[PDB]
């Protein structure tokens, strides 16, 4: 199923480093 398929590699990868860049503030 598309669920957790294309997103599991989108938000878990692309944004995988969003917590650091966001906390850097």
């Amino acid at each position: 199923r598309l669920q957790q398929w294309r997103k599991a590699a989108l938000v878990l990868n692309a944004s995988r480093r969003f917590r650091y860049t966001l906390d850097l503030k």
